[PDB]
């Protein structure tokens, strides 16, 4: 097993991941905010104060009550300061000709903001053809979801097996997973792992939780990626804090 | 086998299926137009040419260049004049929580003017719960996608098998499936099918075509989902009657 940073020199690896790796270590941080918020402001002072705490920030626009490409471009701003990916977790999950339009335009234009998208394999290897004509001349990665944490996930067995083989087909833009553990044996790939927090628990919507220790640790994931866990508490620096330390002391434990 | 407009009548009909059903009879439509189209301009012309000749009108919010809701307003005053339903191709496919905010809040406040939501069935159940808490109070129905068009499709065997329970199991909000055959042998559900073109082919990101007589009389089907078929035509009032024609032809001649 290779630390983040050396899994950032890996012949196959793709620049982005690169780069999320080389933050990862430079900052300790495998911890991804699920900014999961309605108001621009409250988005920006998230990022701007839990910039430094995280590695990644994860966007619903589509839930943005007062979205604007002018917020996109003060949330690089704080991407760029801080040193973190931004991810759009879109779920691609259309055809190819009609993904390809909903990623680079609209209202959107989400290959403009977005390090990095994730896609749904359910409708065959199209999906990624179509975000990759776009994403590839914009130097973009996308995730694919493998394994989903919610109650009735449909993402198991062959269906996990099938999203592991269209993402080692497609390296040139497929960086990684959204999953539950690690799904891919080739180190080049991130897990990214959502269904996140420190307690036992779920929501009233079919969310179940898993503990940083237990996803990372055990499971053999990247990256966590929190949302209510940070985003429900008061001081949302210490929740990240503590999200922070538990995700990296488990990486540093796997690795020995 | 029950006509259109006695399968408006049935007792356990949802009412979003019954006004759909009703006003196929009416006017001897199965065709859902796919506006897919990146201008307000010309999805409100076509809605307004074209509104006689379908049942529905299909929309991407998400590719409209110049969005607002206005023009969803404009849209409805056609859907209103010309009796046809609106269905918000979005394709939900996230935990419960989080689709509830996408489908009523963010620019587009879907459920305000979509009578008619999909969703994938991959992250289970809640995905159902989200969107009905936001679309019963709304009076609003939804289909599931129990099997897709595209080449490599995951949406067969026991996955149809779990949209189809999924469905009915859910039959306050959900109405029917995008589906390429019939999935489900209750007659209150409907079955809609992309995938259409009169002539054999595909596109080159995966999507596949089959005839209207193939998908309404041999697969038995409710109602056609046409794009480029229509859209990429000259005359896309005179493409849209071929298309009606073939799907309410092939509807009678399985009736008898
Ligand atoms: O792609 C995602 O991140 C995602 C996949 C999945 O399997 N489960 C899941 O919860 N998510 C997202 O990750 C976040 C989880 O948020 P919390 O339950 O608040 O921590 C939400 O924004 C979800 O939309
Ligand atoms: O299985 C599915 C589900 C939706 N769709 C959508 O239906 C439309 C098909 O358009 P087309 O006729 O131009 O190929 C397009 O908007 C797709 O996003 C499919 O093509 N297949």
């Amino acid at each position: 097993e290779l630390s983040f940073g050396a899994r950032a020199e890996l012949p196959r690896i793709h620049p982005v991941a690169s780069k999320l790796l080389r933050l990862m270590q430079k900052k300790e941080t495998n911890l991804c905010l699920s900014a999961d918020v309605s108001l621009a402001r409250e988005l920006l002072q998230l990022a701007d104060a839990l910039g430094p705490s995280i590695c990644m920030l994860k966007t619903h626009v589509d839930i943005l009550n007062d979205f604007t490409l002018d917020v996109m471009k003060e949330l690089i701003t704080l991407a760029k300061c801080h040193e973190f990916l931004i991810f759009e977790d879109r779920k691609f999950a259309d055809i190819g000709n009609t993904v390809k339009k909903q990623y680079e335009g609209g209202i959107f234009k989400i290959a403009s903001w977005a390090d990095l998208v994730n896609a749904h394999v359910v409708p065959g290897s199209g999906v990624v053809k179509g975000l990759q004509e776009v994403g590839l001349p914009l130097h973009r990665g996308c995730l694919l979801i493998a394994e989903m944490s919610s109650t009735g996930s449909l993402a198991t067995g062959d269906y996990t097996r099938a999203a592991v083989r269209m993402a080692e087909e497609h390296s040139e833009f497929v960086v990684g997973f959204i999953s539950g553990s690690r799904v891919s044996m080739k180190p080049e790939f991130l897990h990214l792992t959502p269904g996140v927090q420190l307690e036992a628990g779920g929501d009233n919507l079919g969310q179940q939780y898993n503990s940083p220790q237990e996803v990372i640790g055990k499971r053999g994931s990247d990256i966590i990626i929190v949302g209510r866990g940070i985003i429900s508490a008061a001081d949302r620096l210490e929740a990240a804090e503590m999200y922070r330390k538990a995700a990296w002391e488990a990486y540093l434990s796997r690795l020995g």
